[PDB]
Protein backbone atom coordinates (compact mmCIF):
# COMPACT_ATOMS: atom_id res chain seq x y z
CA UNK A 1 0.00 0.00 0.00
CA UNK A 2 2.78 2.39 -1.36
CA UNK A 3 -0.02 3.85 -3.93
CA UNK A 4 -2.75 6.15 -4.13
CA UNK A 5 -5.46 5.62 -7.53
CA UNK A 6 -7.40 7.92 -9.70
CA UNK A 7 -10.20 6.51 -10.60
CA UNK A 8 -11.91 8.82 -13.67
CA UNK A 9 -11.76 10.69 -17.11
CA UNK A 10 -8.77 11.53 -19.18
CA UNK A 11 -9.14 13.89 -21.71
CA UNK A 12 -7.26 15.64 -24.39
CA UNK A 13 -7.41 19.80 -23.61
CA UNK A 14 -6.83 21.52 -26.56
CA UNK A 15 -6.10 25.27 -25.34
CA UNK A 16 -6.50 28.75 -26.85
CA UNK A 17 -5.12 31.07 -24.33
CA UNK A 18 -6.96 34.66 -24.84
CA UNK A 19 -6.83 38.28 -23.53
CA UNK A 20 -10.40 38.62 -23.53
CA UNK A 21 -13.90 36.31 -23.25
CA UNK A 22 -15.30 36.19 -26.63
CA UNK A 23 -18.82 37.79 -27.37
CA UNK A 24 -21.16 35.38 -29.34
CA UNK A 25 -20.81 36.01 -33.20
CA UNK A 26 -17.26 37.11 -32.66
CA UNK A 27 -13.84 36.62 -33.99
CA UNK A 28 -10.56 37.42 -32.22
CA UNK A 29 -7.32 36.10 -31.92
CA UNK A 30 -5.97 33.81 -29.17
CA UNK A 31 -2.87 34.40 -27.82
CA UNK A 32 -1.19 31.47 -27.41
CA UNK A 33 -2.13 27.56 -27.80
CA UNK A 34 -1.23 24.09 -26.18
CA UNK A 35 -2.42 20.61 -25.84
CA UNK A 36 -2.86 19.64 -22.62
CA UNK A 37 -3.91 16.00 -20.62
CA UNK A 38 -6.85 17.11 -18.60
CA UNK A 39 -9.45 14.68 -17.10
CA UNK A 40 -10.09 15.33 -13.32
CA UNK A 41 -8.69 12.53 -12.18
CA UNK A 42 -6.44 12.54 -14.40
CA UNK A 43 -5.69 16.02 -13.41
CA UNK A 44 -4.72 14.90 -9.86
CA UNK A 45 -2.21 12.36 -11.11
CA UNK A 46 -0.09 15.50 -12.04
CA UNK A 47 -0.69 16.98 -9.14
CA UNK A 48 0.15 13.65 -7.01
CA UNK A 49 3.39 13.19 -8.93
CA UNK A 50 4.35 16.85 -8.71
CA UNK A 51 4.06 16.19 -4.64
CA UNK A 52 6.26 13.37 -4.91
CA UNK A 53 3.71 10.51 -4.20
CA UNK A 54 3.49 7.49 -6.32
CA UNK A 55 0.12 7.13 -8.08
CA UNK A 56 -2.09 5.04 -10.89
CA UNK A 57 -4.40 5.83 -12.92
CA UNK A 58 -7.66 3.94 -13.95
CA UNK A 59 -9.68 5.09 -17.02
CA UNK A 60 -11.39 4.44 -20.17
CA UNK A 61 -9.18 5.05 -23.13
CA UNK A 62 -9.11 4.38 -26.89
CA UNK A 63 -6.07 3.39 -29.29
CA UNK A 64 -5.23 6.31 -31.36
CA UNK A 65 -2.12 8.93 -31.87
CA UNK A 66 -3.90 11.09 -29.21
CA UNK A 67 -3.79 8.34 -26.55
CA UNK A 68 -0.09 8.24 -27.76
CA UNK A 69 0.20 11.77 -26.61
CA UNK A 70 -1.95 11.53 -23.65
CA UNK A 71 -0.05 7.88 -22.51
CA UNK A 72 3.78 9.98 -23.34
CA UNK A 73 2.36 12.53 -20.88
CA UNK A 74 1.33 9.86 -18.36
CA UNK A 75 4.43 7.99 -18.58
CA UNK A 76 7.15 11.36 -18.40
CA UNK A 77 4.85 12.25 -15.21
CA UNK A 78 5.84 8.57 -13.80
CA UNK A 79 2.08 8.04 -13.73
CA UNK A 80 1.50 4.23 -13.67
CA UNK A 81 -0.79 3.31 -16.35
CA UNK A 82 -0.82 -0.38 -15.84
CA UNK A 83 -4.93 -0.12 -14.68
CA UNK A 84 -6.39 1.37 -17.82
CA UNK A 85 -9.24 0.09 -19.22
CA UNK A 86 -8.01 0.53 -23.15
CA UNK A 87 -11.66 -0.07 -25.57
CA UNK A 88 -12.39 -1.52 -29.14
CA UNK A 89 -15.22 1.38 -29.62
CA UNK A 90 -15.21 4.41 -29.39
CA UNK A 91 -12.55 7.18 -29.72
CA UNK A 92 -11.02 9.40 -26.64
CA UNK A 93 -12.36 12.33 -25.69
CA UNK A 94 -11.42 16.35 -26.31
CA UNK A 95 -12.61 19.45 -25.00
CA UNK A 96 -12.13 22.56 -26.10
CA UNK A 97 -10.60 25.08 -22.91
CA UNK A 98 -10.77 28.80 -23.56
CA UNK A 99 -8.32 30.04 -20.68
CA UNK A 100 -8.94 34.36 -20.05
CA UNK A 101 -5.53 35.39 -19.22
CA UNK A 102 -6.77 38.44 -17.65
CA UNK A 103 -8.57 36.70 -15.04
CA UNK A 104 -7.80 32.96 -15.61
CA UNK A 105 -11.28 31.87 -15.86
CA UNK A 106 -11.68 28.97 -17.69
CA UNK A 107 -14.64 27.70 -20.44
CA UNK A 108 -14.52 23.85 -21.36
CA UNK A 109 -16.75 22.75 -24.73
CA UNK A 110 -16.27 18.46 -24.02
CA UNK A 111 -16.87 16.44 -26.54
CA UNK A 112 -17.96 13.44 -25.03
CA UNK A 113 -17.11 10.32 -27.48
CA UNK A 114 -19.31 7.45 -25.62
CA UNK A 115 -16.44 5.82 -24.79
CA UNK A 116 -17.43 2.84 -22.36
CA UNK A 117 -16.90 3.44 -18.78
CA UNK A 118 -14.66 2.05 -16.42
CA UNK A 119 -16.73 -0.84 -15.01
CA UNK A 120 -17.17 -3.19 -11.44
CA UNK A 121 -16.03 -5.67 -13.45
CA UNK A 122 -12.80 -3.86 -14.70
CA UNK A 123 -12.59 -2.68 -10.97
CA UNK A 124 -12.62 -6.48 -9.94
CA UNK A 125 -9.33 -7.27 -11.93
CA UNK A 126 -7.47 -4.81 -9.90
CA UNK A 127 -4.98 -5.37 -7.14
CA UNK A 128 -6.12 -3.73 -4.33
CA UNK A 129 -2.47 -4.16 -1.78
CA UNK A 130 -0.65 -1.66 -3.89
CA UNK A 131 -2.59 0.87 -3.28
CA UNK A 132 -2.66 3.33 -0.12
CA UNK A 133 -5.66 5.69 -1.24
CA UNK A 134 -8.00 5.27 -3.67
CA UNK A 135 -9.97 8.28 -4.75
CA UNK A 136 -12.97 7.85 -7.67
CA UNK A 137 -14.36 10.68 -9.76
CA UNK A 138 -18.25 10.51 -9.99
CA UNK A 139 -19.12 9.75 -13.44
CA UNK A 140 -21.19 6.35 -13.32
CA UNK A 141 -22.68 5.86 -9.85
CA UNK A 142 -24.54 2.49 -10.15
CA UNK A 143 -21.20 0.66 -11.19
CA UNK A 144 -18.54 3.08 -9.10
CA UNK A 145 -20.88 2.20 -5.98
CA UNK A 146 -20.15 -1.50 -6.64
CA UNK A 147 -16.64 -0.56 -6.90
CA UNK A 148 -16.22 1.15 -3.39
CA UNK A 149 -18.42 -2.13 -1.86
CA UNK A 150 -15.84 -3.78 -3.05
CA UNK A 151 -12.98 -1.59 -1.36
CA UNK A 152 -15.41 -1.84 1.95
CA UNK A 153 -15.26 -5.60 1.95
CA UNK A 154 -11.29 -5.67 1.25
CA UNK A 155 -11.33 -3.14 4.26
CA UNK A 156 -13.15 -5.35 7.02
CA UNK A 157 -10.53 -8.18 6.03
CA UNK A 158 -7.63 -5.99 6.81
CA UNK A 159 -5.89 -5.07 10.22
CA UNK A 160 -6.86 -0.69 10.82
CA UNK A 161 -3.07 0.09 9.93
CA UNK A 162 -3.47 -1.72 6.44
CA UNK A 163 -6.49 -0.13 5.31
CA UNK A 164 -7.37 1.70 1.98
CA UNK A 165 -8.39 5.28 2.56
CA UNK A 166 -11.26 6.27 0.21
CA UNK A 167 -11.99 9.63 -1.32
CA UNK A 168 -15.13 10.64 -3.41
CA UNK A 169 -15.49 13.85 -5.67
CA UNK A 170 -19.22 14.69 -7.06
CA UNK A 171 -18.73 17.84 -9.16
CA UNK A 172 -21.25 17.73 -11.67
CA UNK A 173 -25.06 18.49 -10.31
CA UNK A 174 -26.36 15.09 -11.38
CA UNK A 175 -29.16 13.23 -9.44
CA UNK A 176 -27.26 9.82 -9.94
CA UNK A 177 -24.21 10.76 -8.34
CA UNK A 178 -25.50 12.34 -5.25
CA UNK A 179 -25.66 8.31 -3.84
CA UNK A 180 -21.98 8.67 -3.54
CA UNK A 181 -22.00 11.34 -0.95
CA UNK A 182 -22.39 8.40 0.25
CA UNK A 183 -19.11 6.21 0.58
CA UNK A 184 -15.48 7.03 0.95
CA UNK A 185 -13.86 8.65 3.94
CA UNK A 186 -13.74 12.60 2.40
CA UNK A 187 -16.19 13.29 0.25
CA UNK A 188 -15.52 16.49 -2.07
CA UNK A 189 -18.79 18.49 -3.15
CA UNK A 190 -18.49 20.89 -5.59
CA UNK A 191 -19.35 24.67 -5.48
CA UNK A 192 -22.07 24.00 -8.40
CA UNK A 193 -23.61 21.09 -6.90
CA UNK A 194 -24.16 22.97 -3.08
CA UNK A 195 -25.63 26.09 -5.28
CA UNK A 196 -27.81 23.59 -7.36
CA UNK A 197 -28.82 22.30 -4.23
CA UNK A 198 -29.67 25.19 -2.34
CA UNK A 199 -27.00 26.91 -1.03
CA UNK A 200 -25.02 30.44 -1.37
CA UNK A 201 -21.98 28.84 1.48
CA UNK A 202 -19.40 26.35 2.10
CA UNK A 203 -20.52 26.18 5.72
CA UNK A 204 -24.27 26.06 4.58
CA UNK A 205 -23.63 23.16 1.96
CA UNK A 206 -21.48 21.10 4.48
CA UNK A 207 -24.01 21.64 7.18
CA UNK A 208 -27.27 20.73 4.98
CA UNK A 209 -25.40 18.00 3.42
CA UNK A 210 -23.63 16.06 6.16
CA UNK A 211 -26.37 13.52 6.94
CA UNK A 212 -25.60 12.02 3.34
CA UNK A 213 -22.20 10.82 4.64
CA UNK A 214 -20.84 7.60 5.45
CA UNK A 215 -20.62 7.24 9.44
CA UNK A 216 -16.83 9.13 10.22
CA UNK A 217 -16.54 10.68 6.93
CA UNK A 218 -15.23 14.09 6.18
CA UNK A 219 -17.21 16.37 3.86
CA UNK A 220 -15.02 18.93 2.04
CA UNK A 221 -16.20 21.65 0.08
CA UNK A 222 -14.11 24.46 -1.98
CA UNK A 223 -15.63 27.91 -2.57
CA UNK A 224 -12.78 29.09 -5.59
CA UNK A 225 -12.09 32.46 -3.64
CA UNK A 226 -13.64 32.07 -0.62
CA UNK A 227 -11.28 29.33 0.55
CA UNK A 228 -12.22 26.14 1.39
CA UNK A 229 -14.48 24.27 4.29
CA UNK A 230 -14.46 20.79 5.90
CA UNK A 231 -17.11 19.17 8.11
CA UNK A 232 -16.11 15.94 10.12
CA UNK A 233 -17.91 13.32 12.59
CA UNK A 234 -17.28 15.72 15.73
CA UNK A 235 -19.43 18.46 13.76
CA UNK A 236 -16.97 21.13 14.30
CA UNK A 237 -16.79 23.32 10.79
CA UNK A 238 -12.88 23.99 9.23
CA UNK A 239 -11.93 26.57 7.22
CA UNK A 240 -8.78 27.38 5.38
CA UNK A 241 -8.92 30.53 3.61
CA UNK A 242 -7.50 30.53 -0.18
CA UNK A 243 -4.38 31.18 -1.39
CA UNK A 244 -4.79 33.92 -4.36
CA UNK A 245 -2.02 34.75 -6.32
CA UNK A 246 -1.52 38.12 -7.31
CA UNK A 247 -2.58 37.91 -10.94
CA UNK A 248 -4.95 34.66 -11.82
CA UNK A 249 -3.61 33.85 -15.30
CA UNK A 250 -4.91 29.84 -15.70
CA UNK A 251 -7.64 28.11 -13.09
CA UNK A 252 -8.12 24.84 -15.88
CA UNK A 253 -7.31 22.38 -13.30
CA UNK A 254 -7.43 23.83 -9.53
CA UNK A 255 -10.19 21.88 -8.57
CA UNK A 256 -8.04 19.07 -9.88
CA UNK A 257 -4.96 20.86 -7.72
CA UNK A 258 -7.07 21.35 -4.28
CA UNK A 259 -8.54 17.28 -4.63
CA UNK A 260 -5.14 15.70 -5.18
CA UNK A 261 -3.06 18.27 -2.55
CA UNK A 262 -5.65 17.40 0.33
CA UNK A 263 -5.49 13.80 -0.70
CA UNK A 264 -2.03 13.93 -0.38
CA UNK A 265 -2.12 16.03 2.80
CA UNK A 266 -4.36 13.44 4.69
CA UNK A 267 -2.34 10.34 3.01
CA UNK A 268 1.03 11.52 4.87
CA UNK A 269 -1.40 11.47 8.22
CA UNK A 270 -1.49 15.50 8.45
CA UNK A 271 -4.87 17.01 10.24
CA UNK A 272 -7.90 17.97 8.39
CA UNK A 273 -7.22 21.26 9.43
CA UNK A 274 -3.60 21.45 7.60
CA UNK A 275 -5.00 19.43 4.53
CA UNK A 276 -7.57 22.29 4.10
CA UNK A 277 -4.81 24.61 4.14
CA UNK A 278 -2.14 22.99 1.98
CA UNK A 279 -4.99 22.01 -0.68
CA UNK A 280 -5.99 26.13 -1.32
CA UNK A 281 -2.40 26.83 -0.94
CA UNK A 282 -1.25 24.54 -4.09
CA UNK A 283 -4.55 25.27 -5.88
CA UNK A 284 -3.62 29.04 -5.85
CA UNK A 285 -0.12 28.23 -6.45
CA UNK A 286 -1.64 26.75 -9.40
CA UNK A 287 -3.84 29.46 -10.42
CA UNK A 288 -1.13 31.87 -10.76
CA UNK A 289 0.95 29.53 -14.01
CA UNK A 290 -0.02 28.11 -17.16
CA UNK A 291 -0.45 24.06 -16.87
CA UNK A 292 0.55 22.19 -13.61
CA UNK A 293 4.79 22.78 -13.87
CA UNK A 294 6.36 24.92 -10.78
CA UNK A 295 3.47 24.38 -8.06
CA UNK A 296 6.30 23.19 -6.20
CA UNK B 1 9.74 9.62 -55.26
CA UNK B 2 10.07 10.80 -58.90
CA UNK B 3 7.80 13.94 -59.59
CA UNK B 4 7.73 14.01 -63.56
CA UNK B 5 8.40 17.72 -65.09
CA UNK B 6 5.53 20.12 -65.18
CA UNK B 7 3.24 18.29 -64.12
CA UNK B 8 2.03 19.41 -60.68
CA UNK B 9 -0.08 22.73 -59.54
CA UNK B 10 1.62 24.11 -56.44
CA UNK B 11 -0.34 26.09 -54.22
CA UNK B 12 1.54 28.32 -50.97
CA UNK B 13 -0.44 29.79 -48.10
CA UNK B 14 -2.00 28.79 -45.10
CA UNK B 15 -3.06 25.29 -43.53
CA UNK B 16 -5.30 25.29 -40.25
CA UNK B 17 -6.77 22.70 -37.58
CA UNK B 18 -10.14 23.73 -37.12
CA UNK B 19 -11.99 22.16 -34.57
CA UNK B 20 -15.50 23.02 -34.70
CA UNK B 21 -17.99 22.16 -32.12
CA UNK B 22 -22.07 22.41 -32.28
CA UNK B 23 -23.78 23.80 -29.18
CA UNK B 24 -27.75 23.70 -27.81
CA UNK B 25 -26.30 27.39 -26.27
CA UNK B 26 -23.40 29.57 -26.59
CA UNK B 27 -21.36 28.61 -23.50
CA UNK B 28 -21.34 31.82 -20.26
CA UNK B 29 -17.44 32.27 -19.17
CA UNK B 30 -16.06 29.84 -16.68
CA UNK B 31 -18.82 27.05 -17.59
CA UNK B 32 -18.32 23.23 -18.46
CA UNK B 33 -20.72 22.16 -21.17
CA UNK B 34 -20.87 19.39 -23.52
CA UNK B 35 -21.38 20.04 -27.06
CA UNK B 36 -23.38 17.70 -29.50
CA UNK B 37 -20.80 17.66 -31.93
CA UNK B 38 -17.15 18.42 -32.54
CA UNK B 39 -15.13 18.14 -35.67
CA UNK B 40 -11.57 18.23 -36.17
CA UNK B 41 -10.92 19.59 -40.43
CA UNK B 42 -8.07 20.87 -42.22
CA UNK B 43 -8.70 24.12 -42.89
CA UNK B 44 -6.84 27.15 -44.80
CA UNK B 45 -7.06 28.80 -48.34
CA UNK B 46 -4.48 27.18 -49.95
CA UNK B 47 -4.96 23.80 -47.84
CA UNK B 48 -8.63 23.72 -49.41
CA UNK B 49 -7.62 24.51 -53.24
CA UNK B 50 -5.11 21.34 -52.71
CA UNK B 51 -7.94 19.20 -51.52
CA UNK B 52 -10.13 20.24 -54.64
CA UNK B 53 -7.33 20.26 -57.34
CA UNK B 54 -6.43 15.97 -55.93
CA UNK B 55 -10.32 15.21 -56.45
CA UNK B 56 -10.42 17.00 -59.86
CA UNK B 57 -7.44 14.63 -60.86
CA UNK B 58 -4.59 16.92 -60.47
CA UNK B 59 -1.01 16.15 -59.39
CA UNK B 60 -1.07 18.60 -56.35
CA UNK B 61 1.47 20.22 -54.01
CA UNK B 62 0.77 22.47 -51.01
CA UNK B 63 3.67 24.64 -49.37
CA UNK B 64 2.65 26.29 -45.89
CA UNK B 65 4.20 26.45 -43.05
CA UNK B 66 3.95 24.02 -40.31
CA UNK B 67 6.08 22.91 -36.98
CA UNK B 68 6.62 19.41 -35.91
CA UNK B 69 3.68 18.27 -33.60
CA UNK B 70 0.73 16.71 -32.90
CA UNK B 71 -1.63 19.12 -35.00
CA UNK B 72 1.22 19.01 -37.90
CA UNK B 73 0.52 15.23 -37.82
CA UNK B 74 -3.03 15.38 -37.76
CA UNK B 75 -2.85 17.67 -40.98
CA UNK B 76 -0.16 15.98 -42.79
CA UNK B 77 -2.18 12.29 -42.12
CA UNK B 78 -5.37 14.60 -43.44
CA UNK B 79 -3.72 15.92 -46.95
CA UNK B 80 -2.26 12.48 -47.29
CA UNK B 81 -5.86 10.91 -47.04
CA UNK B 82 -6.70 13.87 -49.86
CA UNK B 83 -3.43 13.04 -52.12
CA UNK B 84 -1.82 16.22 -51.74
CA UNK B 85 2.04 16.29 -51.98
CA UNK B 86 3.49 17.77 -48.96
CA UNK B 87 7.28 17.39 -49.62
CA UNK B 88 7.49 21.25 -50.18
CA UNK B 89 6.03 22.10 -46.34
CA UNK B 90 8.50 25.07 -44.67
CA UNK B 91 9.07 23.46 -41.35
CA UNK B 92 9.52 25.28 -38.10
CA UNK B 93 11.87 25.34 -35.37
CA UNK B 94 9.64 27.82 -33.71
CA UNK B 95 5.79 28.90 -33.28
CA UNK B 96 2.84 26.67 -32.96
CA UNK B 97 1.25 25.09 -36.20
CA UNK B 98 -2.01 26.85 -36.45
CA UNK B 99 -5.38 25.84 -35.14
CA UNK B 100 -8.93 27.48 -34.28
CA UNK B 101 -11.83 26.81 -32.21
CA UNK B 102 -14.98 27.39 -33.89
CA UNK B 103 -18.35 27.24 -31.86
CA UNK B 104 -21.45 27.07 -33.25
CA UNK B 105 -24.95 27.76 -31.74
CA UNK B 106 -27.41 24.62 -33.41
CA UNK B 107 -30.76 27.38 -32.29
CA UNK B 108 -29.48 30.34 -34.08
CA UNK B 109 -26.48 29.55 -36.35
CA UNK B 110 -24.42 32.19 -35.20
CA UNK B 111 -20.47 30.92 -35.78
CA UNK B 112 -18.03 32.39 -32.57
CA UNK B 113 -14.03 31.77 -33.79
CA UNK B 114 -11.14 32.38 -31.26
CA UNK B 115 -8.81 32.30 -34.32
CA UNK B 116 -4.97 30.49 -34.64
CA UNK B 117 -2.17 32.52 -32.68
CA UNK B 118 0.09 34.61 -35.08
CA UNK B 119 3.64 32.92 -33.37
CA UNK B 120 4.05 30.38 -36.47
CA UNK B 121 6.39 32.06 -39.92
CA UNK B 122 4.62 33.12 -42.81
CA UNK B 123 6.61 31.21 -45.88
CA UNK B 124 9.74 33.11 -47.05
CA UNK B 125 11.49 34.17 -50.18
CA UNK B 126 14.24 32.39 -49.12
CA UNK B 127 12.64 29.26 -47.85
CA UNK B 128 11.14 29.80 -51.75
CA UNK B 129 14.36 29.89 -53.58
CA UNK B 130 15.31 26.71 -51.98
CA UNK B 131 12.41 24.99 -54.47
CA UNK B 132 13.42 23.33 -57.90
CA UNK B 133 10.44 24.68 -60.11
CA UNK B 134 10.70 22.83 -62.96
CA UNK B 135 7.63 19.90 -61.75
CA UNK B 136 5.22 22.95 -61.22
CA UNK B 137 3.15 24.14 -64.36
CA UNK B 138 1.13 26.07 -62.12
CA UNK B 139 1.86 28.04 -58.88
CA UNK B 140 -0.92 29.33 -57.45
CA UNK B 141 -0.52 32.06 -54.54
CA UNK B 142 -2.90 32.50 -51.50
CA UNK B 143 -1.96 36.91 -50.50
CA UNK B 144 -0.86 36.51 -46.73
CA UNK B 145 2.72 38.01 -46.64
CA UNK B 146 2.69 40.31 -49.54
CA UNK B 147 6.12 41.87 -49.32
CA UNK B 148 7.86 38.46 -49.37
CA UNK B 149 5.15 36.49 -52.08
CA UNK B 150 5.85 39.60 -54.49
CA UNK B 151 9.95 38.44 -54.58
CA UNK B 152 8.67 34.56 -54.97
CA UNK B 153 6.73 36.02 -58.00
CA UNK B 154 9.42 38.06 -59.10
CA UNK B 155 11.48 34.92 -59.28
CA UNK B 156 9.19 32.41 -61.28
CA UNK B 157 9.27 35.62 -63.71
CA UNK B 158 12.79 34.93 -63.98
CA UNK B 159 12.42 31.31 -64.08
CA UNK B 160 9.70 31.88 -67.37
CA UNK B 161 12.24 34.83 -68.92
CA UNK B 162 14.53 30.91 -70.01
CA UNK B 163 11.97 28.68 -70.53
CA UNK B 164 10.53 28.16 -74.41
CA UNK B 165 6.38 29.18 -74.46
CA UNK B 166 5.50 25.60 -73.63
CA UNK B 167 7.66 24.85 -70.34
CA UNK B 168 6.65 28.24 -68.76
CA UNK B 169 4.81 28.10 -65.46
CA UNK B 170 1.35 29.97 -65.19
CA UNK B 171 0.91 31.64 -61.89
CA UNK B 172 -2.51 32.34 -59.79
CA UNK B 173 -2.99 35.36 -56.88
CA UNK B 174 -5.94 35.30 -54.38
CA UNK B 175 -6.44 38.54 -52.66
CA UNK B 176 -8.96 37.30 -50.06
CA UNK B 177 -8.58 39.49 -47.27
CA UNK B 178 -9.01 43.51 -47.06
CA UNK B 179 -5.49 44.59 -45.99
CA UNK B 180 -3.78 47.08 -48.00
CA UNK B 181 -0.63 45.64 -48.18
CA UNK B 182 -2.21 42.65 -50.25
CA UNK B 183 -3.37 44.77 -52.94
CA UNK B 184 0.50 45.15 -54.25
CA UNK B 185 -0.03 41.43 -55.54
CA UNK B 186 -2.76 42.55 -57.82
CA UNK B 187 0.08 43.51 -60.40
CA UNK B 188 1.42 39.40 -60.21
CA UNK B 189 0.69 36.56 -61.53
CA UNK B 190 -1.20 35.68 -65.22
CA UNK B 191 -4.60 35.32 -62.66
CA UNK B 192 -5.98 37.53 -60.36
CA UNK B 193 -8.95 36.32 -57.98
CA UNK B 194 -10.43 38.93 -56.06
CA UNK B 195 -13.06 38.43 -53.39
CA UNK B 196 -16.22 39.91 -52.65
CA UNK B 197 -14.98 41.16 -49.40
CA UNK B 198 -12.37 42.92 -51.02
CA UNK B 199 -13.95 44.44 -53.49
CA UNK B 200 -17.24 45.59 -51.10
CA UNK B 201 -14.25 47.13 -48.43
CA UNK B 202 -12.80 48.92 -51.85
CA UNK B 203 -16.58 50.37 -52.36
CA UNK B 204 -17.52 48.10 -55.34
CA UNK B 205 -21.28 46.55 -55.43
CA UNK B 206 -20.81 43.93 -57.76
CA UNK B 207 -18.36 42.07 -59.34
CA UNK B 208 -18.69 44.07 -63.02
CA UNK B 209 -18.04 47.19 -60.81
CA UNK B 210 -14.45 45.07 -59.03
CA UNK B 211 -13.54 43.82 -62.68
CA UNK B 212 -14.15 47.67 -64.35
CA UNK B 213 -12.67 49.26 -61.18
CA UNK B 214 -9.16 47.05 -60.35
CA UNK B 215 -8.35 45.80 -64.31
CA UNK B 216 -5.92 49.10 -63.96
CA UNK B 217 -4.09 47.13 -60.89
CA UNK B 218 -2.90 44.15 -63.09
CA UNK B 219 0.07 43.71 -65.26
CA UNK B 220 -0.49 43.12 -68.95
CA UNK B 221 -2.35 40.51 -70.76
CA UNK B 222 -3.76 39.19 -67.10
CA UNK B 223 -6.91 37.70 -66.01
CA UNK B 224 -8.92 39.25 -63.32
CA UNK B 225 -11.69 37.02 -61.52
CA UNK B 226 -14.27 37.95 -59.08
CA UNK B 227 -16.78 35.16 -57.28
CA UNK B 228 -19.94 36.62 -56.24
CA UNK B 229 -21.69 33.37 -54.44
CA UNK B 230 -25.63 33.59 -55.89
CA UNK B 231 -24.91 36.21 -58.57
CA UNK B 232 -22.10 33.86 -60.35
CA UNK B 233 -18.76 35.02 -61.22
CA UNK B 234 -16.96 37.50 -63.58
CA UNK B 235 -13.66 37.50 -65.22
CA UNK B 236 -12.04 40.34 -67.79
CA UNK B 237 -8.92 40.11 -69.59
CA UNK B 238 -6.70 42.42 -71.75
CA UNK B 239 -9.42 42.12 -74.90
CA UNK B 240 -11.77 44.35 -72.02
CA UNK B 241 -14.76 42.08 -72.48
CA UNK B 242 -16.40 40.83 -69.33
CA UNK B 243 -17.15 37.53 -68.90
CA UNK B 244 -19.93 36.08 -66.77
CA UNK B 245 -21.27 32.75 -65.59
CA UNK B 246 -24.27 32.27 -63.17
CA UNK B 247 -24.37 30.19 -60.03
CA UNK B 248 -25.15 26.49 -59.95
CA UNK B 249 -27.14 26.69 -56.87
CA UNK B 250 -27.47 23.59 -54.98
CA UNK B 251 -31.39 22.06 -54.35
CA UNK B 252 -30.32 22.68 -50.67
CA UNK B 253 -27.39 24.73 -49.17
CA UNK B 254 -25.73 22.45 -46.67
CA UNK B 255 -22.31 23.86 -46.26
CA UNK B 256 -20.47 26.94 -48.10
CA UNK B 257 -17.09 26.65 -46.09
CA UNK B 258 -14.08 26.68 -48.91
CA UNK B 259 -17.00 27.23 -51.56
CA UNK B 260 -14.37 30.16 -52.64
CA UNK B 261 -11.65 27.89 -52.01
CA UNK B 262 -13.59 25.01 -54.65
CA UNK B 263 -14.34 27.74 -57.16
CA UNK B 264 -10.77 28.65 -57.54
CA UNK B 265 -9.07 25.68 -57.74
CA UNK B 266 -11.47 24.63 -60.16
CA UNK B 267 -10.98 27.59 -62.48
CA UNK B 268 -7.07 27.19 -62.21
CA UNK B 269 -7.72 23.27 -63.44
CA UNK B 270 -9.74 23.94 -66.56
CA UNK B 271 -7.58 26.83 -67.56
CA UNK B 272 -4.40 24.75 -66.76
CA UNK B 273 -6.00 21.77 -68.71
CA UNK B 274 -5.89 24.72 -72.02
CA UNK B 275 -9.70 25.39 -71.39
CA UNK B 276 -11.15 29.60 -72.42
CA UNK B 277 -11.42 31.78 -69.13
CA UNK B 278 -15.13 31.15 -70.49
CA UNK B 279 -15.23 27.83 -69.45
CA UNK B 280 -13.14 27.89 -66.42
CA UNK B 281 -15.81 30.51 -65.00
CA UNK B 282 -18.62 28.39 -65.66
CA UNK B 283 -17.16 24.89 -64.26
CA UNK B 284 -15.51 26.92 -61.16
CA UNK B 285 -19.46 28.13 -60.82
CA UNK B 286 -20.24 24.38 -60.87
CA UNK B 287 -18.07 22.82 -58.83
CA UNK B 288 -18.75 25.06 -56.06
CA UNK B 289 -22.23 25.12 -56.40
CA UNK B 290 -22.25 21.75 -56.23
CA UNK B 291 -19.75 21.52 -53.31
CA UNK B 292 -22.52 24.22 -51.21
CA UNK B 293 -25.14 21.44 -51.17
CA UNK B 294 -22.54 18.85 -49.97
CA UNK B 295 -20.84 18.52 -46.18
CA UNK B 296 -17.12 19.31 -46.66
CA UNK B 297 -15.47 17.86 -50.02
CA UNK B 298 -16.29 14.24 -50.58
CA UNK B 299 -18.55 14.16 -54.29
CA UNK B 300 -17.93 17.41 -55.90
CA UNK B 301 -17.02 15.59 -58.36
C1 LIG C 1 -11.84 28.65 -9.38
C2 LIG C 1 -10.84 29.12 -8.38
C3 LIG C 1 -10.39 30.46 -8.38
C4 LIG C 1 -9.44 30.86 -7.41
C5 LIG C 1 -8.99 32.30 -7.33
C6 LIG C 1 -8.94 29.89 -6.46
C7 LIG C 1 -7.84 30.33 -5.65
N1 LIG C 1 -6.97 30.75 -5.04
C8 LIG C 1 -9.48 28.50 -6.47
N2 LIG C 1 -9.24 27.58 -5.55
C9 LIG C 1 -9.56 28.00 -4.16
C10 LIG C 1 -9.24 26.89 -3.20
O1 LIG C 1 -9.97 25.73 -3.52
C11 LIG C 1 -9.55 25.25 -4.79
C12 LIG C 1 -9.80 26.25 -5.90
N3 LIG C 1 -10.42 28.20 -7.48
C1 LIG D 1 -20.67 31.60 -50.43
C2 LIG D 1 -21.37 31.02 -51.63
C3 LIG D 1 -22.73 30.66 -51.56
C4 LIG D 1 -23.33 30.08 -52.68
C5 LIG D 1 -24.75 29.63 -52.57
C6 LIG D 1 -22.56 29.86 -53.88
C7 LIG D 1 -23.25 29.24 -54.97
N1 LIG D 1 -23.85 28.74 -55.82
C8 LIG D 1 -21.13 30.28 -53.91
N2 LIG D 1 -20.30 30.17 -54.93
C9 LIG D 1 -20.72 30.76 -56.22
C10 LIG D 1 -19.70 30.45 -57.28
O1 LIG D 1 -18.44 31.00 -56.93
C11 LIG D 1 -17.97 30.39 -55.74
C12 LIG D 1 -18.91 30.59 -54.57
N3 LIG D 1 -20.62 30.85 -52.73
Amino acid sequence: GSQILCVGLVVLDVISLVDKYPKEDSEIRCLSQRWQRGGNASNSCTVLSLLGAPCAFMGSMAPGHVADFLVADFRRRGVDVSQVAWQSKGDTPSSCCIINNSNGNRTIVLHDTSLPDVSATDFEKVDLTQFKWIHIEGRNASEQVKMLQRIDAHNTRQPPEQKIRVSVEVEKPREELFQLFGYGDVVFVSKDVAKHLGFQSAEEALRGLYGRVRKGAVLVCAWAEEGADALGPDGKLLHSDAFPPPRVVDTLGAGDTFNASVIFSLSQGRSVQEALRFGCQVAGKKCGLQGFDGIV
